[PDB]
């Protein structure tokens, strides 16, 4: 019973961000900013209606959805593609499929403890990623 992902967090950890990011075709100054900066996801969350956002000094990305709802996702300020999404349940696991262009993107965000855990992947690239809520 820890589907509830709702509130604030902040990143501590960000492994492998610069390959997820290459294997995106983030150009290099791109990436050379971005592997910096340190991450806060809010999290807005009502049953299996999601509003969430992913915000730093650099570029920020909101995107909505509701669990099991295939949705049309532009990743706007990032790499720029459009994908069709499909968020769903694995147990208490949130799973995206990016279903586009790129082979084998998506990503999985989960609770564990009090931390929020994302791992993104793209291709053979899996950037795994730990925030830690805040009060
Ligand atoms: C937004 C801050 C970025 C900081 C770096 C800036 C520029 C580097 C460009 C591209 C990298 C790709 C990043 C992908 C991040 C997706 C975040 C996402 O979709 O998370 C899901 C799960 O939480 C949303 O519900």
């Amino acid at each position: 019973m820890t589907r509830d992902q709702n509130g604030t967090w902040e990143m501590e950890s960000n492994e492998n961000f610069e390959g997820y990011m290459k294997a995106l075709d983030i150009d290099f100054a791109t990436r050379k900013i971005a592997v910096r900066l340190t991450q806060t996801k809010v999290i807005d969350q009502d049953g299996d209606n999601f509003k969430t956002k992913t915000t730093s000094t650099f570029r920020n990305y909101d995107v909505d959805f509701t669990v099991g709802v295939e949705f049309d996702e532009y990743t706007k300020s990032l790499d720029n593609r459009h994908v069709k999404a499909l968020v769903t349940w694995e147990g208490d696991v949130l799973v995206c499929v990016q279903k586009g262009e790129k082979e084998n993107r998506g990503w999985k965000q989960w609770i564990e403890g009090d931390k929020l855990y994302l791992e993104l992947t793209c291709g053979d690239q899996v950037c795994r990623q730990v925030f830690k809520k805040k009060l």
